[PDB]
This record gives C-alpha cells, sequence and structure tokens, in this order.
DNA sequence: CCGACAGCGCATCAGC
DNA sequence: GCTGATGCGC
DNA sequence: GTCGG
C-alpha cells in the first residue's frame, strides 16, 4: 500500500470512464496502471518515475504529479460535484445495474436508492436482487467465513454425488484474507469435452444447496455457469450473517487445469496472461490453450496436465496463486 | 501513426 | 420459435 | 489511455 493515493485515484478514473463515459478501453487502461502501480515496491516520487512502468504513459504521468504535488486531482474534483456522474456512478453500485441502464434511470428520474425501492417494478429480476442485498454486497467476507463456506458446499456437493469436485478459486485461492465473494469450480467426470453424460449436473448442486438454505437467491442460472446469493447459518440468538455473492462454473472434467487457472484470476492477472498468450502465438480460454496459425486462427487443444503446462507453453515461469493477485 | 486491447456465460431484446 | 446484437457479469 | 511495430 506504497502508493494507496495513486492506485485509489487511478481506479476513481478508471470507474468513471467506465460507468459514465462508457469508454471500457480507458477503464481498462486505468485499472492497468493501477495494477502496475501497485505491485511497485517503491513509494513513487514523480510522474516520470511512474511512467517508467508499463502501462503508464504521459496522461496519467501528468496526473500523478498533480496528485502528488496536491494531495487531489482537479479533473476528479470536479468529476465528483457533477450530479449526473454521481448518480450514474452510484446506480450502477447495484448488482444488474450497468453503464446503460444507470444512464437510463437517471433519465427517469430514478437516481437514489430510495428511488430505486419505490420502482421495484421497473427492475430485472437480477437488478431487484441486487438492490434486496445493496448494503450486504459491498461488505467483505473474512477468510474465516470463507473457510465455512467452503465446508458447507464442498460437504454438500459431495452429498450429492462422490464423485464432484468442487474447488474454490478467485481470490481466496490466492490466500486473500478477505474477498468480495465466493467463486466455486465444479467438475464431475459425466462432463467432459467429449460428451455430457448426464443432464442437470449443475442444477442438483444448486438445489441440494438451495434445500439446506445455503443458496437464498438466484441472479442467473444456466448449464455450466450459476450466480447467485448465499448465507451462512447463524447460532442461536446470534445476528445473522451477512447475505454474499456466490458463482458457480461447471467445466468439463478433462479442462480442469484451464478452468482452474481462470476462475483463480485475478482478472487483470488473467487479462496480462492471455495477452502474453497472444504475442507468443496460443490463445487461452477457461477451456483450453490453442495455437494461432499464420492467418491468426486457433488451431486443435494442445494437452495440457497442470497449470504449470500452461505457463510453460507461453514460457513464463510458473506463478503460485498467492502471487497472481494483479 | 494507429490498430488492438482476453475471452466467454446468461438475460434481454429486435427482427424475422 | 430461432438468430444475432447488446448489456452485464465472471 | 497505452503500446508495439
Ligand atoms: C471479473 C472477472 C473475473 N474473471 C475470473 C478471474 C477472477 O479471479 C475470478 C473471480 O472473479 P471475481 O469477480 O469474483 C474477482 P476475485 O478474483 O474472485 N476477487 P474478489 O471476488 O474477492 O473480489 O473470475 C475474469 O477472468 N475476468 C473478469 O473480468
Ligand atoms: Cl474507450
Ligand atoms: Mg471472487
Ligand atoms: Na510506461
Ligand atoms: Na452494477
Ligand atoms: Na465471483
Amino acid at each position: 500500500t506504497l502508493n494507496g493515493g495513486i492506485t485509489d485515484m487511478l481506479t476513481e478514473l478508471a470507474n468513471f470512464e467506465k460507468n459514465v463515459s462508457q469508454a471500457i478501453h480507458k477503464y481498462n487502461a486505468y485499472r492497468k496502471a493501477a495494477s502496475v502501480i501497485a505491485k511497485y515496491p517503491h513509494k513513487i516520487k514523480s510522474g516520470a518515475e511512474a511512467k517508467k512502468l508499463p502501462g503508464v504513459g504521459t496522461k496519467i504521468a501528468e496526473k500523478i504529479d498533480e496528485f502528488l504535488a496536491t494531495g487531489k486531482l482537479r479533473k476528479l474534483e470536479k468529476i465528483r460535484q457533477d450530479d449526473t456522474s454521481s448518480s450514474i456512478n452510484f446506480l450502477t453500485r447495484v448488482s444488474g445495474i450497468g453503464p446503460s441502464a444507470a444512464r437510463k434511470f437517471v433519465d427517469e428520474g430514478i437516481k437514489t436508492l430510495e428511488d430505486l425501492r419505490k420502482n421495484e417494478d421497473k427492475l430485472n429480476h437480477h437488478q431487484r436482487i441486487g438492490l434486496k442485498y445493496f448494503g450486504d454486497f459491498e461488505k467483505r467476507i473474512p477468510r474465516e467465513e470463507m473457510l465455512q463456506m467452503q465446508d458447507i458446499v464442498l460437504n454438500e456437493v459431495k452429498k450429492v454425488d462422490s464423485e464432484y469436485i468442487a474447488t474454490v478459486c478467485g481470490s481466496f485461492r490466492r490466500g486473500a484474507e478477505s474477498s468480495g465473494d465466493m467463486d466455486v469450480l465444479l467438475t464431475h467426470p459425466s462432463f467432459t469435452s467429449e460428451s455430457t453424460k448426464q443432464p442437470k449436473l449443475l442444477h442438483q448442486v444448486v438445489e441440494q444447496l438451495q434445500k439446506v438454505h445455503f443458496i437464498t437467491d438466484t441472479l442467473s442460472k444456466g448449464e455450466t455457469k450459476f450466480m447467485g446469493v448465499c448465507q451462512l447459518p447463524s447460532k442461536n440468538d446470534e445476528k445473522e450473517y451477512p447475505h454474499r455473492r456466490i458463482d458457480i462454473r461447471l467445466i468439463p472434467k478433462d479442462q480442469y487445469y484451464c478452468g482452474v487457472l481462470y476462475f483463480t484470476g485475478s482478472d487483470i492477472f488473467n487479462k496480462n496472461m492471455r495477452a502474453h498468450a497472444l504475442e507468443k502465438g496460443f490463445t487461452i480460454n477457461e477451456y483450453t490453450i490453442r495455437p494461432l496459425g499464420v492467418t491468426g486462427v486457433a488451431g486443435e487443444p494442445l494437452p495440457v496436465d497442470s497449470e504449470k503446462d500452461i505457463f510453460d507453453y507461453i514460457q513464463w515461469k510458473y506463478r503460485e496463486p498467492k502471487d497472481r493477485s494483479e
């Protein structure tokens, strides 16, 4: 946290560009800069010093100089005072409300929590659950609670079918002392890249987690991806735990290593690694790593029997999950 | 200068 | 209904 | 907004 002031400023710029400007590449440019500065192991003394880092160009360098000189950024000061921008930024904090819906709601005069609450019938299902748990979803999850949640999910999954394997990924697998949500990778031998010998593989697990009242709400659900809400049980006379976001991703069992590389992240780590793969003439998704032909067209899946195999292909030294928090 | 920026699941809608 | 684009999310 | 070619 040597450069917390700078990385906070860049993140706020990132969020502005995403939510208000709807300029997604600016968003990702700012997040990449924040990431590389966050892991830079010196307290930055100037914009020129920061500009040496990949992802920091002239414009961000000038902003860092302004920020270092004054402790603030005029551009941000004004954005903060703009009502429309402030409203749009707020609304997008609701899960299921993105840049477009936020701006549309503001047009219709819906721009506070109070407005949303009295206009529940103007929300889709995802948005309505996002609003319901607005407070809860912004709270952090202590790793100690993540461990309890892990135990429940792994044990309930076992009770459905002992051949299921559930792996908690995301920030939890990277060793984080707190997480924003729980991400669960799921495999079953019936579901491979070659065949699906059993239906409802994901459904069965979701149903069981609902039965024991762990899963409380659903944001979206298909054959391979569940996005919803869960809650730890609490003891007698205890205040309830907050509700938590949970993502579950069923991946073909022979593609587990690509799947667990993907779901472990971070998102910026994946973007960096996938970008590097492309420069090395490969393409990586959660399923496979494939070569790129001269045309750029993806070839056939390369054999993969470990996370490290994927790193090897693109000539990266292996990085343990705890070192992937970019 | 300027094209590219990771890659994809689910919900929703327009157009047929 | 299907298909493709878009929004939002991982 | 940044970067590689
Ligand atoms: C948001 C996002 C996630 N992912 C993958 C990598 C994440 O580590 C993983 C879980 O996504 P989350 O949105 O839950 C972020 P996290 O890394 O789990 N940290 P936390 O949930 O604690 O905030 O999905 C991507 O590949 N691209 C993405 O844009
Ligand atoms: Cl952009
Ligand atoms: Mg997570
Ligand atoms: Na740079
Ligand atoms: Na949102
Ligand atoms: Na998640």
